[PDB]
């Protein structure tokens, strides 16, 4: 009954506010993305962006919280997500041709706004992007095209399902099994009312049907290989992880104890990484994630060699109809493939007015 929604205008000043910065944010990365630049650069630039953007709006509120809501992550080629490197991890350094995945979120007193977007580094002037790197990218961006004309009032999640597998299939990719798209809350960025991805057979059974409805928000994730679509841990370190407080336990370490104080003021419940503290966090991170104190965001990959795209997007289900309040740049005649979407509902879909 506490909920503050966007039924009241203020939330959804709020809202668009935070999604103006992740736009601005994401947007300045792009561009800052080349060959040989440093992902860690990359990812602490975004950080401390939205840090400073936050920093200047609702000034005279001096006790509201604003900042990050998933720090900036950076994932290339096969690499799935959650790519956040610590300044002692391996750092990656960006090729020409590299496909790169910039995710990230911006929170204005607890409304979250998340956006994610996937480019080519150096695309020449004149040329096109083409061969499966353009075929997973046209999947993906059809997909999150398709979500953004379902994702409403009294439609289905599983329509959304339904829809993704036929556009990604089109282009002889597969979105990665199991991912989920979350509705967002104040305070809120993990909602149990979900969108899944093409769901194994168990998958089908754990996860619930449920229907949209006005006044909600969701931000959308789309994440297509054009691999099996079965993403794995590859032995690289998480250094993303959230809060749970869900979860309650008396830790035996001081400087767990300690640690777990330090993220609940500093983060409250929003994800953040390792890398905003690094010892002492390592090991205060190990005993509050075997307790579940801490949940990870663990970097997955698909198998050498297949890339995978993603675009994600925050919508908000308002009386009028859905409106978006984040999104990358996406460029559509960059991308040329053999392939096309031939359904016949799908290509209708896609043709209608967002």
């Amino acid at each position: 009954q506490q909920e503050q929604t966007i039924a009241e205008d203020l939330v959804v000043t709020k809202y668009k506010m935070g999604g103006d910065i992740a736009n601005r944010v994401l947007r300045s990365l792009v561009e800052a993305s080349s060959s040989g630049v440093s992902v860690l650069s990359l990812c602490e630039k975004g950080d401390a962006m939205i840090m400073e953007e936050t920093g200047k709006i609702f000034k005279k509120e001096k006790e509201m919280k604003k900042g990050i809501a998933f720090p900036t992550s950076i994932s290339v080629n096969n690499c799935v997500c959650h790519f956040s490197p610590l300044k002692s991890d391996q750092d990656y350094i960006l090729k020409e041709g590299d496909l790169v995945k910039i995710d990230l979120g911006v929170h204005v007193d607890g409304f979250i706004a998340n956006v994610a977007h996937t480019f080519v580094v150096d695309v020449a002037q004149g040329t096109q992007v083409t061969g499966r790197k353009a075929d997973v990218i046209k999947a993906a961006h059809l997909c999150a095209e398709a979500a953004l004309r379902l994702v409403k009032p009294g439609n289905q999640n599983t329509q959304v399902t339904e829809a993704w597998n036929k556009v990604a299939h089109s282009f002889n990719c597969t979105p990665i099994e199991g991912m989920l798209s979350h509705q967002l809350k104040q305070h809120v960025i993990d909602g149990e009312k979900t969108i899944i991805q093409n769901p194994t057979d168990q998958q089908k059974k754990d996860h619930e049907k449920a229907e949209f409805e006005v006044h909600e928000v969701y931000a959308v994730d789309v994440l297509v290989s054009s691999g099996e679509g079965k993403a794995k841990d590859a032995g690289q370190r998480t250094t993303i992880y959230k809060r749970d407080p869900s979860k309650q336990y008396g830790l035996k370490m001081k400087t767990s104890r300690a640690f777990f104080s330090e993220v609940e003021r500093r983060f409250d419940a929003m994800p953040f990484t390792l890398r905003a503290f690094e010892k002492k966090a390592r090991m205060g991170v190990v005993e509050c994630a075997k307790h579940e104190l801490l949940q990870p965001f663990n970097v997955l990959y698909e198998k050498e060699g297949e890339f995978v795209a993603q675009f994600k997007f925050t919508v908000l289900l308002m009386p009028n109809g859905p409106m978006r309040i984040t999104s990358g740049p996406f460029e559509p005649d960059l991308y040329k493939s053999e392939m096309e979407v031939q359904d016949a509902e799908l290509k209708a879909l896609l043709q209608s007015s967002a």
